[PDB]
């Protein structure tokens, strides 16, 4: 049973759709083409569902490009419904806006730019091959359980400096940050409040003993950049630290499951790869429009019309990111990887001054993923009549993924 709220004055009936993030009709059938049922030709830009609190759903992706885009007309100060899980969470720079957000993503930036991560490249794929050695040769595997859920997790941690014994703990309160538990708002509030009470307690011995600290880890090369002239307070660290963990654990794992699904139902489009292997270096971005998995939310700064819409000042407005790279008005037949596709634009990592400060870690761990796979087991196929598993949330899951082949 299901809890509602009445819309408020402002929101006409007209608008009026009743939609679940947390548990979207058609999820069984996938994650993706869930959200694609909301995206109707004549589907109105900005709909407004009584559920998980009552929210708007952004269903374009030119307005969630531009929601994104536009802080100081969409706050992050609540970025999660509901709105009571939303005001909880307590994650840096991702509650802050322009200026307080900069000087904290110039600290992330030191330590996931660009050339930091290249440095990654072989430490990535020396995990890579071992996991992917374990099974190569056995003929089948379940990718969820013995690869999508090892492999990136096992690089974060590495990253980080941190013991891979952690990975069962953190797994667990990012779950509860993600997709938390409870039938009501208040619930789902306190289920988002314990998670992210978990991170700070897990995180504050080791920014204590990191912080002027010697390390070549993630957390000390980040935490030890100076905010204003000074060193970061303890309150954002905790945030700060918290929130990598959460990018880290809780990304990449996700949307391996989705994209290898995708890969093996299409053998064809795997054989493309493997005979060109600059159209699969090419081609990742592709990967990152068809696969997003991130649902989050922004705050209406003031009272205003926005696509024909009224919006109240308060209001949230939830960024379903699928619906800007699968949108049929941005991109011709959008449910089709087509790795020579030109204009691959997407939201998977969103916009503007939060846009995503691990797509560089994202998009090398997932092309030597698939690098280090086609070179050991270059032909797969879903097991006949499997049923993968799906969840919906503020970042999507799919588990059971049972793959077979036959070992070259
Ligand atoms: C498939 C992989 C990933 C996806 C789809 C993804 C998606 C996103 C999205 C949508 C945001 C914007 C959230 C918002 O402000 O509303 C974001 C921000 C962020 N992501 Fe990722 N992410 C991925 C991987 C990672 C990884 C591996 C890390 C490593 C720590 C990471 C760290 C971050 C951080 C620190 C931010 C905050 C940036 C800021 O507020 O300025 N992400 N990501
Ligand atoms: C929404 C996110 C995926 C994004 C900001 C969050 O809180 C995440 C859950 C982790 C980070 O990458």
């Amino acid at each position: 049973q299901k809890h509602r709220v009445a819309p408020p004055p402002h929101v006409p009936g007209h608008l009026i759709r009743e939609i679940d993030a947390y548990d979207l009709d058609g999820l069984e059938q996938g994650f993706h083409e869930a959200w694609k049922r909301v995206q109707q030709p004549d589907t109105p830009p900005l709909v407004w569902t009584p559920f998980t609190g009552g929210h708007w759903i952004a269903t374009r992706g030119t307005l969630i490009d531009e929601i994104y885009r536009s802080p100081e007309r969409f706050s992050s100060r609540v970025i999660w419904v509901p709105r009571e899980a939303g005001e909880a969470y307590d994650m840096v720079p991702t509650k802050l806006d322009p200026p307080e957000h900069t000087p904290y993503r110039k600290a992330i930036d030191k330590g996931l730019n660009l050339a930091e991560i290249r440095k990654l490249e072989d430490q990535i794929r020396t995990i890579a091959v071992e996991i992917i050695e374990g099974f190569a040769d056995r003929g089948h595997c379940e990718f969820g359980s013995e690869f999508s859920t090892v492999f990136p997790v096992r690089v974060f941690l590495a990253l980080a400096g941190l013991p891979v014994e952690d990975a069962t703990k953190l797994g667990l309160l990012a779950n509860e940050m993600t997709r938390p538990s409870g039938n009501t708002p208040e619930e789902q509030g306190r289920s988002l409040e314990a998670a992210n009470k978990g991170f700070f307690e897990y995180v504050a011995p080791i920014i204590a003993a990191r912080r002027g600290g010697s390390g070549t880890d993630l957390i000390t090369r980040i935490l030890n950049v100076e905010i204003d002239g000074k060193p970061m307070p303890d309150d954002r660290a905790l945030g700060l630290v918290s929130l990598l963990l959460l990018g880290g654990l809780e990304t990449v794992v996700n949307f391996l499951g989705f994209m290898m699904i995708y890969l093996s139902r299409h053998p064809e489009t795997v054989a493309e790869m493997r005979r060109e292997p600059l159209k699969l270096q090419r081609g990742v971005e592709e990967l990152f429009r068809r696969f997003a998995v991130v649902s989050d939310a922004r705050y209406v700064v003031s009272d205003m019309e926005f696509h024909g819409t009224m919006l109240k000042e308060g209001d949230l407005i939830l960024l379903p990111t699928a619906l800007h790279g699968l949108d049929d008005r941005h991109h011709d037949d959008p449910m089709t990887v087509d790795l020579s596709r030109r204009d691959v634009t997407h939201s998977t990592f969103a916009q503007g001054p939060h846009r995503c400060a691990g797509m560089h870690l994202a998009r090398l761990e997932v092309t030597v993923m698939l690098q280090e796979w086609l070179a050991r087991i270059p032909e797969f196929r879903l097991k006949d009549r499997a049923v993968p598993i799906y969840h919906s949330g503020i970042v999507a899951a799919v588990e059971n993924i049972p793959l077979e082949w036959e070992p070259q």
